[PDB]
């Protein structure tokens, strides 16, 4: 079957029992060359060689799982995920000898354990033995190694294995317990990309997702302490501790769905855009500007993806939150006070009901914030939002005008591109937030003799150059529907060492990727689901390969 085999030496195995690992590899998922998707290798500890069915079920649950957070959910075909059936002496929880000599410390952080059998560099296997031998042979890159991992280099001793977290996006292992913890190590400086997480955990789902925010959306711990200095507020993609709203980064996303600067907890200097962030609290969805810094991460790992939309909302305008001294109180009160007036005005998603025939003479606010992913094109995006009778007609004033109106924004270039984690970056250090970015707002004043009728609701359109709908009224609460992968042969038969996941996509979408032209030594030969609109729960995209 497919699988790579290492050569552990003493620095990586030190008591021998994993001293020539055969690993067998699976393919969770793989729509794209690697060469233009961003490629996670999964790993499992504590798993048995019996046990390896479950952990590539795990796998895919806890990526399934991930795949429905936004940002991740505007990528999800554009992952290729890989399952690496590193296999444990002793389950996890039985606490005998494993392939990750992973341990639980005091502070109930799982960390790979150097000392535990004097494995000196075992922290180090991802990026000098499994990524290196990974990349040789399954990735569609096929760089060979250029170091032998149980030498010594001539100079650094990380430098020759740079390159493994340019062709690997992530690796992440995955500990076979019940366990409730979670880890992230990111320090590429010295070799470091990998997270730790548990299987089964009561929220195993909610911190794969959130180490994954660490690894891969460099996304920094919403819940950390401390007044930030200078180079460290640049540093930071999510985390501030500038009290004055008019020079924090994300002040054009202010006053946007549930953007309020507020203090992580009672009396500290450390700043949060919002409350409920994932980041800060695992049972939380990312915010708004955790999916503004993912999404534009993520776009630097693949070429084909110019712009971010936020989902719009619409509110009615009242001038409350509408200026920079509205957000100068950042206690958790000043928060939810302004999340409650949010929900009082909020005319969209779940709340596009509250429209009523009192709205007459009331302005409304159609808001969104759009990001560039283009260095080169400028955009021209046009606002479109106008009142709808429940038949869809357009609803008039008196004199018959349509009540509607449209507004162009012109969103510039992000210059900043090359400053916020590209490919070969070891860090980032400093970024321009506001590069490419525009918060949007449309307002609109309702004429005082609008001809308004019960069930009337506001409608919009985000628009293109071309008139393609990007966004409109119907996007925050749109229908989902699952698609599921399979890998076949010519005559049917499912390819081995392939488990082919599902993901969700909006109910209509056509999926639109270039297949890989092999899977691994396997020639591709044609493929049945694509490009036709998905509009049933199970729908299966089927790749054919030559065996
Ligand atoms: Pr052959
Ligand atoms: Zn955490
Ligand atoms: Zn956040």
């Amino acid at each position: 079957e497919q699988s790579i085999q290492l050569t552990l030496g003493p620095w990586y195995s030190n008591d021998g029992k994993y001293s020539n690992p055969t690993i067998p590899v699976y393919t969770i998922q793989k729509t794209r060359s690697d060469t233009e998707n961003m490629v996670v290798v999964v790993c499992g500890e504590g798993y048995t060689k019996s046990q390896q069915g479950k952990f590539i079920n795990d796998v895919k649950r806890l990526w399934q799982d991930a795949m429905k957070y936004e940002p991740y959910r505007s990528y999800a075909d554009r992952f290729n995920v890989y399952a690496l059936c590193t296999a444990s002496e002793s389950t996890f929880d039985n606490g005998g000898s494993t392939f990750f000599d992973v341990i639980v410390d005091k502070y109930n952080s799982p960390v790979i354990s150097n000392n535990l059998h004097g494995s000196q560099w075992k922290n180090h296997i991802f990026e000098r033995c499994i990524g290196p031998e990974f990349i040789e042979k399954i990735h569609d890159a096929h760089i060979k190694k250029k170091c032998d991992p149980n030498t010594i280099p001539s100079g650094s001793e990380y430098e020759p294995y740079y390159y493994v977290h340019d062709y690997i996006a992530q690796f992440a292992m995955v500990v076979n317990t019940k366990s409730d913890f979670g880890g992230a190590y990111n320090n590429r400086e010295y070799g470091f990309h990998y997270f730790i997480s548990p299987s089964d955990s009561y929220r195993a789902s909610k911190t794969f997702a959130h180490e994954f925010g660490h690894g891969l959306l460099g996304l920094g711990d919403e819940y950390s302490n401390g007044y930030l200095l200078d180079d460290k507020e640049l540093k930071s993609l999510n985390l501030s501790s500038v009290e004055d709203p008019e020079k924090i980064k994300w002040r054009q996303l202010l006053g946007f769905r549930n953007t309020y600067t507020c203090r992580n907890a009672y009396g500290s200097k450390m700043l949060v855009s919002s409350y409920e962030c994932i980041m800060r609290d695992t049972n939380y969805q990312f915010c708004e500007v955790c999916r503004l810094q993912g999404f534009k991460r993520m776009s630097q790992l693949v070429k084909d993806v110019d712009l971010y939309v936020a989902t719009p909302e619409v509110k009615e305008y009242t001038g409350a939150y509408s200026k920079p001294s509205d957000f100068t109180d950042l206690e958790t009160s000043s928060y939810y006070n302004y999340t409650y007036n949010r929900n009082d005005r909020l005319l969209s998603g779940n709340s596009k009901s509250r429209f009523n025939t009192n709205m007459n003479g009331k302005k409304i606010e159609l808001r969104t914030v759009i990001q560039n992913i283009s260095d080169k094109n400028a955009r021209q995006l046009k606002f479109k939002m106008w009142i709808k009778h429940s038949d869809g007609s357009v609803a008039t004033d008196s004199s018959g005008n349509p009540l509607q109106t449209v507004q162009t924004f012109d969103i510039p270039v992000w210059n900043d591109k090359a400053n916020f984690w590209p490919l070969g970056a070891l860090d980032h250090i400093k970024s321009d937030f506001n590069s490419g970015l525009k918060s949007c707002s449309l307002i609109y004043q309702i004429p005082s003799d609008a001809q308004l009728k019960s069930g009337d609701t506001v409608a919009f359109q985000v628009l293109d150059e071309n008139g393609n709908v990007l966004a409109d009224d119907n996007t925050e609460t749109q229908r989902y529907t699952t698609v599921s992968i399979q890998y076949k042969f010519e005559d049917g038969s499912e390819i081995p060492n392939t488990a082919g996941g599902t993901f969700t996509v909006p109910y209509g979408t056509k999926l639109d990727l270039t297949p890989a032209k092999t899977l691994y030594d396997y020639e591709f030969i044609k493929v049945d689901g694509l490009n036709k609109p998905i509009v049933s729960d199970g729908t299966v995209v089927t790749y054919y390969y030559k065996n």
